[PDB]
């Protein structure tokens, strides 16, 4: 009966539209700090830099364009010595830093793929950690940790501590993540609990904007590091003003604590004489009535879902998070490709909203990761002489994959039984990540094929919208009460 607790003191009062907003607010710096390596690691035009003995010294091939891995030993052998960076539109990267070129091109990738690889551990440690500390305190740390880890990086002399310093940022950002939405939906009403869902889709979408005017403004990449992982401390500042969820101190067994929050929300709101009516014996009276993880093993009926539900996350994870990155070789230029990027996901969550409850939960699934696969398998033969093409073909694809990350999200949801419902999402979110790790891993490819990653990238989504016509449809039913009435 806590809905009517809620309805009660306010409902829906001025401490959730200054809290959720106030929460909410820093996840605009999420697209900031996921797709950072496509400004602060862009590679430039580069050559082998000639010694210090004077046009024709380089093997130039191709077109004239000057090559990069030798030098015309005499008036065949490797530089070893250095290289001449251009600084007409990219005055420093990480690259023209520590001279990771044409001996040491993976390490961009071993960067990228270290960042990805600290967001698992955070989104399990940190998840873990937040059901037994309180959302607050984890989120204070988080905002803390952010900050603290992130600054730090800008000012590295070294590879190493750059890239471990990422991966502790990436490790409380993945905590953030998660915390933020969980604190966020427990005090809204049941009712409204899928209009906060869309709400933090869109506020992510709308980084890649701010990611592409401050990119612009600030092409250093020490400064825009700065830039990017500064404001965490002034929303750290201010971050122990929130309060804690009235739920989980319920659930723990401490009553009075909750009382107080109670009546304290009350007092915001402005319902005391409500909160004063408010007592012991009447919560005693109202809440009297307030699963392993190896369950989905050893019974057939939920392993055989999960195992369908966990390919789809691992497919559209590996096929979103490749297809992002390497906008260099497009032909425009990535801060106009950032922003066009950025201006289809809206439309793709419009479109694909309606096309789920019209259409049905799995044709949209299948038809949009099949357009998706497609799409992106086509671009892999088109040569490179075209330049309307490639962005179009690319654009509709990330478009698509967005869509498709909308539809998975609710399919899911609203596909598995009640009380096994918290952890099978966990868990399916848990595979949307190792995609995404292995998506730098097998970009290392490229020095054997020009397009075999692009390829790779193009056979999972189509092997994969040909697997979710193994599943029910369950558009317009009731929810599945347990297994045993689990049946269609
Ligand atoms: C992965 O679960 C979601 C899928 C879609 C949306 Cl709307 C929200 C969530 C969500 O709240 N999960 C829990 C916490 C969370 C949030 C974001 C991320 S993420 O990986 O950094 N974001 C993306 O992948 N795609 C975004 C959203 C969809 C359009 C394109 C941009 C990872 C985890």
């Amino acid at each position: 009966a806590f809905n009517d607790l809620l309805q009660q003191v306010g409902g829906v009062g001025r401490f959730q539209q200054i809290q959720v907003t106030l929460v909410v607010l820093p996840l605009l710096l999420m697209a900031s700090h996921n797709t950072l390596q496509n400004f602060t690691a862009a590679i430039p035009t580069h050559h082998c830099r000639p010694p210090a003995d004077a046009e024709v010294w380089l093997p130039r091939d191709r077109q004239g364009q000057p090559e990069s891995c030798l030098r015309f030993t005499s008036p065949t052998e490797p530089c070893t010595d250095g290289w001449i960076y251009d600084n007409s539109t990219f005055p420093s990267t990480i690259v023209t830093e520590w001279d990771l070129v044409c001996s040491h091109r993976a390490l961009r990738q071993l960067a990228q793929s270290l960042y990805m690889v600290g967001v698992l551990l955070g989104a399990m440690v940190f998840g873990y950690l937040a059901d037994r500390l309180g959302r607050r305190k984890v989120l204070i740390l988080n905002y803390l940790q952010t900050a603290v880890s992130g600054t730090c990086a800008a000012f590295a002399p070294n590879f190493p501590i750059y890239c471990a310093f990422r991966l502790l940022s990436g490790m409380a950002l993945a905590g953030i993540s998660l915390n933020c939405m969980t604190l966020n939906v427990e005090w809204m009403p049941i009712h409204t609990r899928a209009c906060v869902g869309t709400l933090i889709g869109y506020v992510y979408s709308l980084g890649q904007f701010l990611l592409a005017g401050v990119a612009y403004a600030v092409p250093h990449w020490r400064h825009l590091q700065l830039l990017v992982s500064a404001p965490f401390f002034a929303f750290f500042i201010y971050s122990w003003f929130f309060i804690e969820s009235a739920r989980w101190h319920s659930s723990s067994g401490r009553l009075d604590l909750t009382l107080r929050a109670l009546q304290r929300v009350a007092r915001i709101n402005g319902k005391r004489e409500e909160g004063a009516k408010l007592s012991m014996e009447v919560l005693r009276a109202s809440l009297q009535k307030e699963a392993s993880a190896m369950e989905l093993l050893r019974c057939p009926t939920l392993r055989h879902l999960f195992l369908c539900l966990s390919m789809l996350w691992f497919a559209t994870s590996f096929a979103y998070y490749g297809l992002v990155m390497d906008l260099q070789g497009f032909g425009v230029s990535i801060y106009l490709i950032q922003v066009i990027f950025g201006a289809v996901d809206l439309p793709a969550k419009l479109v694909g909203f309606l096309v789920i409850n019209s259409l049905g939960r799995r044709p949209a699934q299948m038809a949009a990761l099949l357009l998706a696969g497609i799409c992106i398998l086509l671009n892999g033969v088109i040569p490179q002489d075209q330049s309307i093409v490639r962005t179009s073909l690319a654009v509709l694809g990330k478009g698509c994959l967005a869509a498709s990350f909308n539809c998975i999200f609710l399919y899911t949801g609203e596909l598995y039984p009640t009380m096994i419902r918290q952890t099978g999402m966990g868990m399916g979110s848990t595979m949307a990540r190792v995609g995404s790790i292995v998506s730098p891993l097998v970009s290392m490819t490229a020095e054997l094929y020009p397009s075999m990653p692009l390829f790779i990238y193009g056979a999972v989504p189509v092997a994969a919208s040909a697997v979710t016509v193994l599943l029910p449809e369950t558009l317009g039913q009731p929810l599945p009460d347990t297994v045993q009435d689990l049946e269609s």
